[PDB]
């Protein structure tokens, strides 16, 4: 009814914890003095395992957790300069989805017509 849906119950409806698709941790890494624990986990490698988590090193702002959709909206922006930390790391691993190096990236022939993938010259001689 909003865009184009004939008959599909009504809405997607949350399955469990309404996991998110994207989320970025825009930090400056300059708070190493104040929040030496924050980046600490970042240096650990735990967030690196989270595909749904970016972990950007913004120009020079304050550490803030961001949960986006895809375009860049930003569903939840919370300052982690003291708020809770630590558990925050879990915030992502939990609210995010461990696709496991998946991500909808290039795979097979995409929408194309004609030539879009060369490969030597098969002479073929049965």
């Amino acid at each position: 009814m909003a865009s184009h849906h004939h008959h599909h119950h009504l809405d997607q409806q949350p399955a469990a914890q309404r996991t998110y698709a994207k989320a970025i941790l825009e930090v400056c890494t300059c708070k190493f003095r104040a929040y030496p624990q924050i980046q600490a986990f970042i240096q650990s490698g735990r967030p690196a395992k989270f595909p749904n988590l970016q972990i950007k090193y913004v120009r020079g702002l304050d550490p803030v957790v961001k949960l986006l959709d895809a375009s860049g909206k930003v569903q939840e922006t919370l300052s982690i300069t003291k708020w809770n930390t630590d558990t925050v790391e879990e915030f992502f691993e939990t609210h995010l989805a461990k696709d496991g190096a998946g991500k909808n990236s290039y795979s097979v022939v995409e929408d194309a017509d004609g030539d879009d993938d060369e490969d030597y010259l098969r002479t073929n001689r049965i």
